[PDB]
């Protein structure tokens, strides 16, 4: 069953309220092409990601309008003022090809939070991370806090059309990443921020993570400008 099959209404709400993301297929025709596109995309990457679709009538009106659409919902745990909870699929034609990109461009939103499991598909592109006590169990307001500071920040590069991706990892679950960055493991709350490009340099942030924001926006800048020298381990 490489897509759930989601019967009610009452087991798609339950397929979606997971810590990870949910990708919905809602097709009304189970024998069309785009169908048959969704059930190959969710065969392939059923490994890393949560695939589910329904024919559920009200469900399928309320997310397309011609029973035939795919929606990215993003963890709810995770929900902020600078995106949205859900991607739709907005392709007019559905490929195999065209969803998995589709679900590798938008799954994790402005600033996932990296975890043991899906570090491998976050970590290969240009991507800061922000590394504290992030753990939503215990200390959910904690992890919100600077998560939210982070993306504040975030947002302004990205609207004015920079290419970088940013998360937040927990600084003791990546004590050993950390020392790639001449960081050390700490159980301290304040982030700590350092960038690894795709081609392998690093920068790490030098000043304080000021509560404001500003610190790390003067780190942004600089990166962007080439202002930085990059660390040598």
């Amino acid at each position: 069953p490489a897509s759930v099959p989601l019967r009610t209404e009452e087991e798609f709400k339950k397929f979606i309220s997971d810590k990870d993301a949910s990708i919905v297929g809602f097709f009304d025709d189970s024998f069309s092409e785009a169908h048959s596109e969704f059930l190959k995309a969710a065969s392939n990457l059923r490994d890393n990601y949560r695939f589910a679709h329904t024919n559920v009538e009200s469900l399928v009106n309320e997310y397309d309008d011609n029973g035939e659409g795919i929606i990215l919902f993003r963890p709810s745990h995770l929900t902020n003022k600078f995106e949205d909870k859900t991607v739709a699929y907005t392709e007019q034609k559905m490929t195999s090809g065209k969803i998995k990109k589709f679900i590798q461009e938008n799954i994790f939103g402005i600033c996932p939070h990296m975890t043991e499991d899906n570090k491998d598909l976050i970590q290969g592109k240009d991507l800061l991370i922000a590394y504290y006590d992030v753990d939503y169990e215990k200390n959910a307001k904690g992890s919100n806090y600077w998560r939210n500071r982070v993306m504040m920040v975030a947002k302004k590069f990205l609207d004015a059309g920079h290419k970088l991706n940013f998360a937040v990892a927990s600084r003791k679950t990546f004590s050993h990443e950390l020392s790639d960055f001449g960081l050390e493991s700490t159980a301290g709350e304040i982030p700590v921020v350092a960038i690894r490009t795709a081609k392998g340099e690093k920068f790490v942030m030098q000043e304080e993570f000021s509560r404001d924001g500003k610190a790390l926006e003067r780190f942004l800048q600089d990166y962007f400008d080439g202002n930085l020298k990059r660390y040598l381990k």
